[PDB]
């Protein structure tokens, strides 16, 4: 008879799921509420806690996908999931659920570490169900949970003031963290030993978590994959009143005050605003005009209650690993946003496409020449500066930031760790060319064990994923990956060792090195 | 100068009305409200108390009665009121209100009984208005108070889960309950003995309100005119879902989670919801396709808060009077439901009729054979058989379920008694024919002492009022209908004695004992 | 390869389909257009020819039918279709489409009769779908052609003046007859040779047709089943304002002038209109006030373009059919309307009843006793008594009209017959009592040789339907239905012969005379 756990709320109602190599079922919760709905006058608020159930709550269907551009949204599902069939998601404001995948004997009060995922989807698109557990739950003992957040409008929709400071969805990440600190116990995990992890805007995720002072003690470990908070174009520093009168002129509200935008969004229906997102035309690199006017996503801000003053301010502590993958811009971004690409490049064209990349890389005009010629100046072939170009953008969009956050954690005191993932899956999609290694999301396919849940893996990619989840949960339960049999991970200390992850396992250092001289020196 | 009485939330003004042969006026007052108004964000959720008001308010005019079918509600008014003239009332979402008829001497601090009584009509419709309290206020000296409660969409949309429990308009009842408790005393009234009675939908929410804990020591007596919780077509058990989903598919919202349903629905004016109810066509016997589709109003559900589990299910202790009428389906309820009736009915006719009679009897497609042949073998007149298959159904809706509650209630060792009422009331509708006796509703016209109010009633009908509204407020006063002068009345304890009411008035034994027998073997 | 036939307005693609005993398949086109869809600005307005098509239509599914309660009409065409299986159709304000059943050589150019279907339904609800004409087509040799028109709201609506003259359903019911002289040819029909025929609003229809100048040379023959235009409930004489105002209030117009009520509906939605018609609660006896407000549908008006004068005043010429059933009003017409019966009547109930049927049937109130006393004078069963107040209302509604209509048509010179239909199919509902013979509708089931398309028949009902069919070809061909090896069939002359058709099929004389005298006494 299937599995059911009492929480503070209710009790609730899952399922027994087997994978072969392993006796005993995993206990899979499906859609569990950690928040009110954020309907009606909730929109726009910080979320509510959820109202408790007087009879068993069925968790074995999927939730909704936080709304979102559904045909965006569904193609990030296929291109991410580790299962065997993508699971077609419904669309809606009713949203704040997480799915648990709990290894544990429910009879028996165990205490496994806790793994919390957060999805990727530059804060627009993504859902919690794309990622299944089961796996990695199952190879490794730790309770797998994946939580689900407001996105786009609904999520980060802010007036630069009181009366819709933002980080809705953020606030949403940390009440999902209070809840597995509350209820956790009751599918047998430690609540006294939680990790977060997250993926590119997950990952900046992290990072926002590791600055704020509403996540403190809520959690006791971080992962950042291919994405955190400083000098991200997911962060929206100094005046943001401008894009908050664009989409409230787009939805056909007045702008008179910021309580009136927010008053005229709120009584637009589910729809109305998905019309209007529509309209603004987020994430594409919008080709036309002035590149400093164009807005490819909503994001973080600055709200005073989640973050306090930017990550830069901060800057100037639990065990922290940071990673990132080897050609972060190689195919997958640029494709989605529809970057202008012949696959070749002069280097004329290069510098315009450059000042075009200004909202992902914020390069002025006048250093473009200089920035173009450091990466592209050593070789003739149109084809390779091609690829250096795309280098570019990865280094400042991920690769710099990534290790001036891992410097800074490391001299005040905390543990940190570094990878780069350099790896080819096999579940890469049909339009992905060969060359392509190490791509952005590339390394989520190991960590979520899908050589275990879909077919066609080689040997050394099954041997991969086995080794990747055995360090992230080494990492869950003791704040350092390393472990009998494992590839020795150097902490990322003043030599700053790192593990290059994939193709070939080994300890390297200074990572990134002369490309953070580089940019540091460029922009300051 | 007229009444004005100080309660707890401001003073209220009513008006003194006498009646012919008691030389105290009664002080009536109509249209006092006992809870906040249940507009906009209020819909769908437990009432809230009244807020304050600052200066006399005028309780001299009739309240709205609850959005309703405006057609369906004025015929059952016209049907079942006691007064000369049906006064037309207006419909409301505003529509919590109670009306107070006392003949205490309002300057000397009287504590008469209280006598609440709560309308029937389905859940769907009904008011309190068409119930007049002075007859009985001054025959009996006691507190009448006629009180309103959602119904319909607003008073029972259910998803069966935490966003919409559903009983709305039991809950109500209890607010009014409560209303009593703190204010009667300023009317006269005695909050130490309140008797709670009703009709039909009323008997079965009196009923309800025996079974909960949240009416606990809100009412001393109660009384069930026609209609119990246990196995009523008011109760909705198992899974209430698919009803929310065509309610919200109807009124054109979308049905993707419980909360999305509620909050589109909390969007709607009122009007589209009276829209929506009129396009589910409730309270008509649907003649079309599967019978165990059908469905005939809203109601009670097992919503976790005024009842945790069913009433069967408890089942396995105030004074408490349960009665039923000797032809509880003669007429009334099968001509407002459009029953399909030539006034004659051969076997399989019977059969036919009895399946499309599922949502009102339950009874499956196997046992319909059996039970038809049961009723309607005896005889050879198909005319009795349309007899005898309109008192199947009458004791399987009504005195099957009555006497077992009944019985169940005495064992649990609490004051008990049953009535068997048997009168044709000379103020029933002039399409009524003659032939039927103690039809549904038929008791009314007495207990609310109609032949004090209306002109024609004979010698005998002014009797009977006299005596029944006697045994009713002995039974408010005592706990014990008995007195001087009154034909005795037994007790229902092991021999189930009852009284035969009517016609010829005399205690009897064994109500309903071989039905009981028979449909319980045949459930079972 | 199926079969295709070229029209005035395009080509057209059918199906063949086969019915044992017959060697030659049935060429069956659904869905043929004869008019211009009558939205937008065309709603309330004449029927507009249809729009020519440049390439092949494929007329293999059913069309939708008119706007109408989708529930009424669901269950009046369960009830009334010949079919093994009830066809489920949709909704629309799209639904001027006709269907075609012919058993011709298409390749030879034959010139079968023509007879052309109009179904029933107060007006209100029907569709012509419900009409399978296989049977007819194949056992007769004759071109089945099953029309739809207007109904309701769409189809009746008149302001009793220029600016919304009424009668668009009629016009509908013309515009098909043209379209079938113009093309019927290609068919294989003979436009030579075009009889209508319709039962109950349908035989109205035909009526109405019969006395109209637009209709003068479109048909040749004329049947009308239980149904004619004079003095029906139908025909709305005299002042048809207050109605006009009442829908348009109800619909949220204002009513300040014709024109502007006019306009107004013309902004309203196809579903605005469908709620319009479910509040003003058409096709149900009204229990409650005044029973000359009671308003049941809209009907056939005086509009001076199709009719001229009320049917009354014409009185004061093609072959015609005049028929009616033995129980007119013995269940289905009383079911479909809540007729409010216990199935037994003394007789002040019965006066009651008659008084509360005044829109069926007009008694004013000083002449109930009287009419009553007539037909319920003779006995003592309340049984009996409430079969011949079934008898009344037949009568007053169906048997009167009908013979009234035959004389004047017989004394203005033209050939006349007469007939009363008495059997029990055994097609009819379950919920019918065994004791009614010759219901309203019951004649459908021979018409349309039901026999040989659904299961169970007995040989008596097979053979009836084979000599009813015959009778109604050979009037369809001859204006005489006449031939070898029937009954004999009189002319209805001064001897008022007509045919009893049925359980015992004969000549007899003088149908309903008694009553005519009666109830044409009673009223002048
Ligand atoms: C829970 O809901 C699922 C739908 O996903 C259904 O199949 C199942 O019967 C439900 N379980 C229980 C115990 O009601
Ligand atoms: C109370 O209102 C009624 C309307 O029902 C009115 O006739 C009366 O004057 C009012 N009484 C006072 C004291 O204002
Ligand atoms: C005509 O439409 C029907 C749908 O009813 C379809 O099955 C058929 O293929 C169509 N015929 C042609 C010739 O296109």
């Amino acid at each position: 008879s299937p599995p059911v756990v009492d929480t503070v709320h209710g009790k609730v109602l899952g399922k027994f799921v087997s994978l072969e190599g392993f006796a005993q079922p995993v206990a899979i919760f499906l859609g569990i509420p950690f928040a009110k709905p954020p309907l009606g006058p909730l929109r726009f608020t910080p979320p509510q806690p959820a109202e408790p159930w007087s009879f068993v709550k069925n968790a074995t269907s999927y939730p909704p996908m936080c709304t979102q551009d559904p045909k965006a949204g569904q193609l990030l599902s296929e291109l991410f999931t580790n299962r065997k069939e993508n699971i077609p998601l419904k669309l809606s404001e009713d949203c704040l659920y997480l799915n648990i995948y709990t290894p544990a004997d429910l009879t028996k009060k165990n205490r496994l570490p806790v793994m919390v995922w957060i999805h990727g989807g530059g804060l627009m698109v993504g859902a919690a169900s794309t990622y299944d557990g089961l796996a990695l739950a199952a190879h490794e003992n730790v309770v797998v949970v994946t939580i689900q957040y407001r996105l786009g409008i609904w999520g980060f929709f802010s007036t630069g003031d009181e009366h819709s400071r933002g980080n809705w969805g953020h606030l949403d990440q940390v009440a999902a963290l209070r809840w597995v600190q509350d209820n956790i116990a009751s599918f047998g995990g430690n609540p006294g030993s939680v990790t977060i992890f997250g993926e590119s805007a997950g990952g900046e995720s992290v990072s926002v978590l590791v600055l704020s002072p509403l996540a403190k003690n809520l959690f006791h470990r971080a992962i950042s994959e291919s994405g955190v908070a400083l000098t991200s174009v997911l962060v929206k520093k100094g005046d943001v009143k401008p894009l908050a009168e664009q989409i409230a002129i787009t939805a056909g509200c007045k702008t008179t005050t910021s309580a009136v935008m927010v008053h005229c969004l709120r009584q637009k229906t589910e729809e109305e605003l998905l019309e209007t997102t529509l309209k603004m035309k987020f994430l594409s690199l919008d080709l036309q005009g002035d590149p400093r006017e164009s807005q490819p996503l909503l994001g973080t801000v600055i709200d005073g209650m989640l973050l306090l003053k930017t990550p830069e301010e901060l800057q100037a502590t639990v065990p922290y690993m940071v990673g990132i993958n080897k050609q972060e811009f190689g195919w997958l971004i640029p494709m989605l946003m529809s970057y202008p690409l012949e696959g070749q490049l002069d280097q004329k064209t290069a510098m315009s496409l450059l000042w075009k990349s200004y909202p992902l890389v914020c390069i002025a005009k006048e250093l473009i020449p200089e920035a173009t010629e450091k990466y592209l100046g050593g070789t003739d072939d149109t084809v390779k500066k091609k690829d250096l170009f795309l280098d570019l953008i990865a280094d400042v969009m991920f690769g710099v930031p990534s290790v001036i956050v891992a410097r800074n954690h490391r001299d005040a005191g905390a543990p940190t760790y570094m990878y780069e993932f350099q790896y080819r899956p096999s579940f890469s999609s049909d339009m992905k060319p060969k060359t392509v290694i190490g791509d952005h999301g590339d390394e989520l396919f190991s960590v979520f064990g899908a050589p275990f849940l879909k077919e066609g893996a080689s040997e050394e990619e099954i041997r991969l994923s086995k080794m990747v989840m055995k360090f992230w949960a080494n990492f869950a339960r003791n704040g350092n990956p390393n472990g009998e049999g494992l590839p020795h991970w150097p902490e990322y200390n003043q030599k700053e060792g790192y593990l290059q992850i994939g193709a070939n396992t080994q300890a390297a250092q200074k990572l990134k090195d002369k490309e953070v001289a580089f940019w540091t020196n460029l922009f300051a």
